[PDB]
């Protein structure tokens, strides 16, 4: 049987609460050990290791994290088929896409969550473990990039993201699809993803211990410019903002991102619309101001490559090639 | 005929480029009566008179404006059979919110956009015009609130968001479904909004020139408190935080929130997550910190709601029962 | 606590495999008991009852088990105080629309199904029933006709369709969305069907013991019109039309419809298309025809409302203004 | 300027009434010439050359107009660098299937239609029929097989079906998703479909007159089996049920179809619900009938892949594996 890692982070798959039905529970307190053996089919399709990375709820997830799981993955990729991580479902489309563009591993990585907790009556957890061991144990899975498995399906790190706070179906890729549906421990795979990831980037964080500090603002009717101003005034590296309508931006707002760009503050239009792309040639000319466009990057996605992006380089134009081949 | 009253705020729909298959454009430059004008069927079911309010982009939005609004509606309800908005289509859904609790009319107000400029090939404005004024001019859209008519469909103020970028059937009410689809000039009215809108609300701006200051933070993986810091020492009246998940805060920004709620600051919690609730008993203990749980009310309609809240009340609990009945 | 009776059908949720992790399963194999047993904290939100009605997988379900599950309700009305209907998901859509039109108890009817078996992995059935008791057992369900309630949502029995083939989240209310969702056990109702259903309408079965005979045949390129043929010379009542898009109709297909239309067979046109309505006034002169437009009715519900406006009237006209009432 | 050929069948894009206003209109009015005359713009961006091949609602599509069809396609694929077909949108998601399967010809072929009709207020083929003819234009359009362009999306011809009766956007690819989407003329590609198609299938229908007949039943509760006694009686070569839920059968049509697939007649399972797939290893015993499941094809696609298969081979087990791998 192959050899499959599972890295465990937290989250409510491994969190639990006082009662069956109730719904009130806490996050990521559930060893991985216990995870493991509370789905004894696993060993009949793989040889299972675990190891705790850390334990909490993605809500907290955070830079440091990030850059141990890549690490951790390149330097075991040799020593494993495939990696399972478990996760908060929270963020777990900021992960997906931060290893995506990271992890240099040509083997499967799958992501995995629950969105009802381990005590929950009917809990989707035991399952969603087992297919994503499945789909990480499975030959057609490499060669994908990241890829998150809920609910029966397998999706893209990039494309996924969390489209509702409750459903145990919240999963899609809004843009662009699921790559395959699982049925019965088989794959019917019909689309990969086109953008470049993993080992086709140039990013490599290997001899890194921080990032570069990007913030994000929202756009709203009469939206104050303090939270743009903060950012400013404490030197970030670069801004997302989630625009409204086409990346759009309030008055204010565009005023100070416009200053900011000028002294070299990298900023990014995405949108806090959650399906379609922040385009340019709209209402704002980016080439004007220096600002990039997001493409179907929402605001959390952008902020990982722009991130990524300023590990390379400052320069605007340079910045929206890359978030236009990634 | 019925007399309808068309009140124009700028937006697309108003929007002009200087090539029909070109994407370039600016929002908010042609005036209501070349608006009217240009759909000269108009005059076979209505009699139309046209009024500008103002003439802006609605990335531009603000209080001023919708404190204007209310007040005109409600000085001149009895003037007319019907009311209209032309508006831009990215705060489409803040404004609509916004008047759908503080309209004291009984009659339709109907708001309209476009996502295509009126130069495009395919505008989708003109048969959103006229369908807004079908709706308008229709005895059985009294009585439902604020309603939003855009691709065919009769939306109710309350849910209905924006979301795609750029297609024109992007608004869709996404928790509970449309009221009414428009086909041949005939409405089929399936559903009414049951939360209290219009005269049923204790709102009632006619004596306001101002509004409480609300503000959004947006969280995500590594989020920085600055934002909310920022709101907190500017002495807003009020937080909206766009959660991750089911309205989880980042550490820092649970933090920060928690302390500026113990002295005196509203807070509520909402979710960066497009579709469901942000609800009570789950991970955040509510009561223990002072917060308020947003319900389905995405951040920017939960700033609407928090704002009118804050003219009545500054206690939480009251805040909370507020967000459960409107 | 109230009262609570439990009437069992079959179906997945009563449905057993050999293993957890294989997709093959037969449904109605379990009986009530061991389905209400299995769900212990039932004992604490109602005094449940269990009665067999019949086991079977819904693929088989029939005109005799509809007749007989509306006469047991309205005979059993005063005797509980809500009804829960456990049934397969495959026509679950069909049957809650029957008893919608014919059931004369005012008190909640729920019906309730599982898409994983109840030897399955993570299977959904247990948090499923335990749901339609909490909505049965809730004052605030009655009056709103009969309902589904499946993945957490509320929804009625006119709109709510079947719209994925293996998915848990596959029940919507594809036009004009859910009634209510439910969160630890308490409902958010937000909306209520303005068709009319169960006590308003005319519709009477309690002394008929077989329904008028309803076909559908499908349209597509180069259909055959050999379907319509055969339920023609075999005296059907009525037949229903899956159309292409606006409830069109492939030329063959049509006229054996019109023929068979002025011989006095009725002919509703439905659409295979699975949301929106059919609508009058496109490409199909009905009129002339004497063929009635189902509006959103899908072809099977179609069916469901032709059989019985079959019991009142043979007349298109009237037929016509049925399906614009019910 | 590309040379780009326009090969014209009807539709509702080349459709009238005589009001903008009222819905009624009729198809497959308006010819060619006028369709490419009412977009001036098209001569900017290709050499285009228009021909009528039919003059149709496409309801009324049929074997003889697809044979046409793809072998005009597959001669005149030297002379020109793309193709455009304009088309009605009611069986446009079976011709599009179709000729990506027979198709031998690797420049982009491109199929377009409109849900308004020319002279409606806001039709939409106008900026539709643009978008083809750019798509068709564009390089990376090439080698992705047969591709249907509607409201601003680029969709595959195996996935993409009509949703909706009325929205203009009622295309989608609803398992796997769109290619790619438009903006000011410039296509985002993320996809290519996995399935094997055009030039890399062995169907060949240069030499076909006539295709094997194939037919099409619909289960539902209580469903006649006289469809189906009707088309084995006549002889069809091929059955496709439309099944409930995961390609279940009514028990009268199940024991019909089972003896008509021993007695050599091709069974196909598909399913009336429109997203997911019919599998293998649920409820139906494939390898005891001799019955095919059909995978994501729904019923009407599915009939296409059983005719094409029914020329190269009659054995079920072949042709399972026939809808495997297209
Ligand atoms: N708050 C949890 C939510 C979940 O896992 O479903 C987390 O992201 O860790
Ligand atoms: N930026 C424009 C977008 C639109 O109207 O479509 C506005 O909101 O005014
Ligand atoms: N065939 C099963 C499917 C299910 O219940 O989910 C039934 O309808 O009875
Ligand atoms: N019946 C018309 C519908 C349309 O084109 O939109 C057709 O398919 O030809």
């Amino acid at each position: 049987l192959p050899n499959i890692t599972i890295l465990a982070t937290g989250g409510t798959i491994a969190g639990g609460g006082d009662s069956a039905t109730k719904s009130n529970y806490t996050v990521g307190k559930v060893g991985v050990e216990n995870l493991v053996n509370a789905v004894p089919q696993l060993k009949d399709i793989a040889n299972v290791k675990g190891e705790q990375v850390v334990n909490i709820g993605s809500q907290d997830m955070n830079d440091n994290v990030w850059l141990t799981l890549a690490k951790k993955i390149n330097t075991d990729c040799d020593k494993t088929d495939g990696f399972v991580i478990t996760h908060g479902t929270d963020t777990m489309e900021e992960t997906a896409y931060f290893l995506d563009l990271t992890v240099k591993c040509d083997k499967p990585v799958v992501m995995v969550g629950a969105m009802r907790p381990s005590t929950s009556m009917s809990a989707d957890g035991p399952f969603n473990l087992y297919n994503a061991v499945v789909t990480a144990a499975d030959k057609a899975s490499a060669n994908r990039g990241v890829l998150v498995v809920m609910n029966d399906t397998v999706l893209d790190g990039r494309d996924v993201t969390k489209t509702n706070t409750t459903d145990v179906a919240t999963f899609k890729s809004v843009n662009y699809g699921p790559l395959g549906y699982i049925h019965n421990g088989k794959i019917d795979y019909q689309r990969t993803p086109a953008r470049k990831h993993t080992s086709d980037t140039p990013f490599d964080v290997s001899k890194l211990n921080e990032l570069p500090k990007v913030g994000i603002v929202y756009n709203y009717a009469n939206a104050s410019d303090l939270p743009a101003k903060a950012l400013v005034d404490a030197g970030y590296d670069g801004i997302v903002s989630a625009g409204v309508g086409n990346g759009n931006l309030y008055k204010s707002v565009f005023d100070t991102l416009a200053t900011a760009a000028k002294t070299g503050t990298a900023v990014v239009r995405s949108s806090r619309v959650p399906t379609g792309a922040t385009t340019q040639d709209a209402e704002v000319d980016d080439a004007k101001y220096g600002f990039v466009a997001s493409g179907t990057l929402n605001p959390q996605k952008a902020r990982v490559l722009l991130q990524l992006a300023l590990t390379q380089t400052k320069d605007p134009q340079q910045i929206q090639q890359i978030f236009n081949q990634y």
